DNA sequence: CCGACATCGCATCAGC
DNA sequence: GCTGATGCGT
DNA sequence: GTCGG
């Protein structure tokens, strides 16, 4: 991991111009292209010198080496500057943080005059419920969650899920099950002998549960097999009370559970690297199943996992530990 | 030049 | 009432 | 915006 010193001013502009472009311009494609470029140049341990340098690395184009080659000379960009102080772009920009207001509710919001979370807060009923959950936790969202958090949350789910059919497979993932110092949110796959891709109340019964015993405090979306919400650790005697965190929960076909663990255990450089290891091999590897290729291209049908292991071994793989996933 | 860039559950809008 | 499309986070 | 058919 570079230090940051080498190249920041780079990747925070890239980072910068991917969020406008999201946000503002409502160009996905071009935001995780900004991305892709950040990325690539916060792995690159070297100080880059000009725009051409960075055009070596793949995800680098000549627009972006040549604000590069801008920022190199100035120290800013004047199109960043001019956006910065553009009071609706940077308010759309900004409104985007709450949970449930994308680009098209920001800017909505702003044409009408409801730029700052103090204008949300006096227009509640322009809200659906999911931004008013956001615009209540705005601030606990965005906090990060020490491991040691996670762990107790664990803890929580992990017993009232055994509590409620000790047959419930439950699952954390996310970077915790990598072994993370810190998550950005709880991620819990939950599984049951009785549900296959062949044969409706498993899900419900497991957020019950954690709604009894205090623990889930909020639902911003809730379905058969994927459940949204938010949830708090009980508040440790007269001390500071938890900030609130995001944590989904989905239920998955015991047929496809393991392909889902690995999915969502990621990381993601990890899950392409996998995915591309997997299709030299002759198999299409998604969070669903792992399928074999016949020479045509075409996937043909979902081989048997029974583990994480299974799905290495296809791909003639050595089975990788959580913690060794980081790419 | 120009199409791909991930997919899909859920909540809610658009329209019959 | 419904189906399908869109927004959102994923 | 970048890559690649
Ligand atoms: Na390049
Ligand atoms: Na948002
Ligand atoms: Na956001
Ligand atoms: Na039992
Ligand atoms: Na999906
Ligand atoms: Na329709």
């Amino acid at each position: 991991a570079p230090q940051e010193t080498l190249n920041g001013g780079i990747t925070d502009m890239l980072t910068e111009l991917a969020n406008f472009e999201k946000n503002v311009s409502q160009a996905i494609h071009k935001y995780n292209a900004y991305r892709k470029a950040a990325s690539v140049i916060a792995k690159y341990p070297h100080k880059i010198k000009s725009g051409a340098e960075a055009k070596k690395l793949p995800g680098v184009g000549t627009k972006i080496a040549e604000k590069i080659d801008e920022f190199l000379a100035t120290g800013k960009l004047r199109k960043l500057e001019k956006i910065r102080q553009d009071d609706t772009s940077s308010s759309i920009n900004f409104l985007t943080r709450v949970s449930g207001i994308g680009p098209s509710a920001a800017r909505k919001f702003v044409d009408e005059g409801i730029k700052t979370l103090e204008d949300l807060r006096k227009n509640e009923d322009k809200l659906n419920h999911h931004q008013r959950i956001g615009l209540k936790y705005f601030g606990d969202f965005e906090k990060r969650i020490p491991r040691e958090e996670m762990l107790q949350m664990q803890d929580i789910v992990l017993n009232e899920v055994k509590k409620v059919d000790s047959e419930y497979i439950a699952t954390v993932c996310g970077s915790f099950r990598r072994g993370a110092e810190s998550s950005g949110d709880m991620d819990v796959l939950l599984t049951h002998p009785s549900f296959t891709s062949e044969s409706p109340k498993l899900l419900h019964q497991v957020v019950e549960q954690l709604q009894k015993v205090h623990f889930i405090t909020d639902t911003l979306s809730k379905g058969e097999t994927k459940f949204m919400g938010v949830c708090q650790l009980p508040s440790k005697n007269d001390e500071k009370e938890y900030p609130h965190r995001r944590i989904d929960i989905r239920l998955i076909p015991k047929d496809q559970y393991y392909c889902g663990v690995l999915y969502f255990t990621g990381s993601d450089i990890f899950n392409k690297n996998m995915r591309a290891h997997a299709l030299e091999k002759g198999f299409t590897i998604n969070e669903y199943t792992i399928r074999p290729l016949g020479v045509t291209g075409v996937a043909g049908e979902p081989l048997p996992v029974d583990s994480e292991k299974d799905i290495f071994d296809y791909i003639q793989w050595k089975y990788r530990e959580p913690k060794d996933r980081s790419e």
